[PDB]
C-alpha cells in the first residue's frame, strides 16, 4: 500500500536463449503490493513505438527505455507499477513487451510465448501496429488467443478475459471505407465483420473474426499521427509537447483517458480481484506453465 | 516495335471471387510487342506506397491509380509496357500488383497466388514495406519462393529467377546494428546473416535464410522517407517534387537509376529471352497452372 513507490520499470520475465524466466526481484515486488490491480499490456512488430506509448500511460517523459536503432530493443516483459490515476487505492501495473519479428532473433515460437503471456496477465490487452489493420495481424491475434487456452488448461457468469484497444501508429490514411466515413472503433469493427454467408472458406474467414470477438469483452482503436516527425524521432521523450504534433497530443491524451477510466481490475476465474501477491502467482504458473511439458 | 505505346497501365490478371484471371485484351497487347523485356514487379502489404513508387519507374506522375483510404486499392495484377530509359530496343514492363493482407478479402491463400505469379513474371522482383524488415515478411517470402517451385513443376549454367529488391517505406529509424553503422544492403543482409552454428532450432532459422539468398541471384535494397507529410500524402501525385521532402526524391532517384541499370531481361529456362508473345504464354501457363489442378 506504500507511497507512490516505483521509480522505474523492471524485467518481470527474463528472455534470453529460448528461456523465459521470473525475475526474482520483481516477483519480491509483486508481492509487497496488496491493492487491486488494472493491468495493462502492449504487444505488436519490433520498433513501432510501444514503449514511448507505454510511458504516457504512466505520466512520466522518461521510464521504459527506448531505442532508436534498426535493432529490437525491449527484452522479455518489463512492469511498471503505479498508483492508478484515477482509481483510489488502485495500482496501475504496465506491461511493456519485447517487439515482434525481429530478424536478429527469428523465433516465432519464442515470439508465441511472450504475446500469450501478455494476454495472459493483463486486463486491458493493447496491440499496436503501423498503418493499418493487416491480415496477418489478426491472424497472429487468434492464434495466440487459442494458444492462451491451451496454456491455461495446462494450470459463464462474467468472464476475467481482457478487454481489448488496437493502436494505429503514424497512421496517415483518411479512414473511410465504401464511401462512408469511419471512426477508429468503426474501422476496428469493419475488419472484424463477420461473412454474412457460408462456404467451406467463406466460413474460414470470420473463423478468427469470431474467436477474437468472443475472447475480447470489450474492443477499442485508437488512431495516432506519427509523433514529432523524422529527425526529432530519435529523441521523442526529450521533447515535450510543444514540439510535438497537437494531433498526437490529442490521440495520446484521449487514449489515456480511455484507459485510466475503462480499464478494469484484473480478476482470476472465479471473481477474485488480482493483486501484488496474486499476479506473482499467475506469472510463475504461466512462465512454469510454458517451457517443460509442451 | 511501335512508339511508346501504352498511355497507362492495364489489369493483366483479374482477380474476382478466389478467381484469377488473364484479361485478353492485356495478351492482346503482349503478342504485339516484340521487343526484350526487363520486368520488375512490386509486392508487399496493401497501402504501403506501392503504386506511387512503381509510377517513378515509369517517369509520369500519373499512371498506377491509387487510393487514399482503408480499403485495398489496387486489384489483380497490373501492367504498363513503357520504353526502356537506358536499354534501346528494350520493354521495360512494370508489374503492380493487389496489396497484401487486406482485412475485407482476408484470403491468405489468394494472397500467395498473385505473390507467387509477381515472382513468376518479373526479372527484378521489388518486395515493399513499412519501416523494417520483419520476420513475418521474410517467411512469407521463404514460403512463396517454395510455392514457386511447385507451380513452375506442374509446367546450373546461369539461371532465370529473378533479382531482388528490398524497399523501406516512411523509413524513421537511425539504420545501425550492433554500435556499427548500416547501408541499406548491409542491413539486408545482416537480416538473411545466416547462423553460424547448428541445432534442430539454430537451423530451422537459417533455412529460410539459405532458400531466399539462394533463390534470388542478386540482392539490393533501399530506404525511402515518408515523401511529403500527413495532410499532403492524399494528393501525392498532383504534387511535384518541389513540395516533397528533398531526401525522398533523392531517394527515389538512386532507386530508379539502380533499376534502370541493373534490371535484366526475363529470360526462359533455356536462355530465351522474353519478348511480348513468350510473355502472354507464361501468363496463361501459370494462371491455368494456378487454380485448376492444386
Ligand atoms: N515513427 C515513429 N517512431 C516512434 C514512434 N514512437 C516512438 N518512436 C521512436 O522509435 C524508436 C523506438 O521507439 P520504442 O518506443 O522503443 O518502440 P518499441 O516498439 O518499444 N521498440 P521495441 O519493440 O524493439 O522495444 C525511438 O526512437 C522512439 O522515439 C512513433 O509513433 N512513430
Ligand atoms: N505514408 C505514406 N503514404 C504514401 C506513400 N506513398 C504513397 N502514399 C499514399 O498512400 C495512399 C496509397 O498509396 P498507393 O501507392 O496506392 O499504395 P498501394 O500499396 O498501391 N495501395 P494498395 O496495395 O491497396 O494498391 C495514397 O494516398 C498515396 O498517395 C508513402 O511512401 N508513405
Ligand atoms: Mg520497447
Ligand atoms: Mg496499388
Amino acid at each position: 500500500a506504500s507511497e507512490i513507490h516505483m521509480t522505474g520499470p523492471m524485467c518481470l520475465i527474463e528472455n534470453t536463449n529460448g528461456r523465459l524466466m521470473a525475475n526474482p526481484e520483481a516477483l519480491k515486488i509483486l508481492s509487497a503490493i496488496t491493492q487491486p490491480m488494472v493491468v495493462v499490456a502492449i504487444v505488436g512488430l519490433y520498433r513501432t513505438g510501444k514503449s514511448y506509448l507505454m510511458n504516457k500511460l504512466a505520466g512520466k517523459k522518461k521510464g521504459f527505455s527506448l531505442g532508436s536503432t534498426v535493432q529490437s530493443h525491449t527484452k522479455g516483459i518489463w512492469m511498471w507499477c503505479v498508483p492508478h490515476p484515477k482509481k483510489p487505492g488502485h495500482i496501475l501495473v504496465l506491461l511493456d513487451t519485447e517487439g515482434l519479428g525481429d530478424v536478429e532473433k527469428g523465433d516465432n515460437q519464442n515470439d508465441s510465448w511472450i504475446f500469450a503471456l501478455a494476454v495472459l496477465l493483463s486486463s486491458t490487452f493493447v496491440y499496436n501496429s503501423i498503418g493499418t489493420i493487416n491480415q496477418q495481424a489478426m491472424d497472429q491475434l487468434y492464434y495466440v488467443t487459442e494458444l492462451t487456452h491451451r496454456i491455461r488448461s495446462k494450470s459463464d457468469f462474467v468472464s476475467f478475459f481482457p478487454d481489448f484497444v488496437w493502436t494505429l501508429r503514424d497512421f496517415s490514411l483518411d479512414l473511410e471505407a465504401d464511401g462512408q466515413p469511419l471512426t477508429p472503433d468503426e474501422y476496428l469493427t469493419y475488419s472484424l465483420k463477420l461473412k454474412k454467408g457460408t462456404s467451406q472458406k467463406d466460413e474460414t474467414f470470420n473463423l478468427p473474426r469470431l474467436c477474437i470477438r468472443k475472447f475480447f469483452p470489450k474492443k477499442k482503436c485508437f488512431v495516432f499521427d506519427r509523433p514529432v516527425h523524422r529527425r526529432k524521432l530519435a529523441q521523442l521523450e526529450k521533447l515535450q509537447d510543444e514540439e510535438l504534433d497537437p494531433e498526437f497530443v490529442q490521440q495520446v491524451a484521449d487514449f489515456c483517458s480511455y484507459i485510466f477510466s475503462n480499464s478494469k481490475t484484473k480478476t482470476l476465474s472465479g471473481g477474485i480481484q488480482v493483486n501484488g501477491p496474486r499476479l506473482e502467482s499467475l506469472v510463475l504458473t504461466y512462465v512454469n506453465a510454458i517451457s517443460s511439458g509442451d
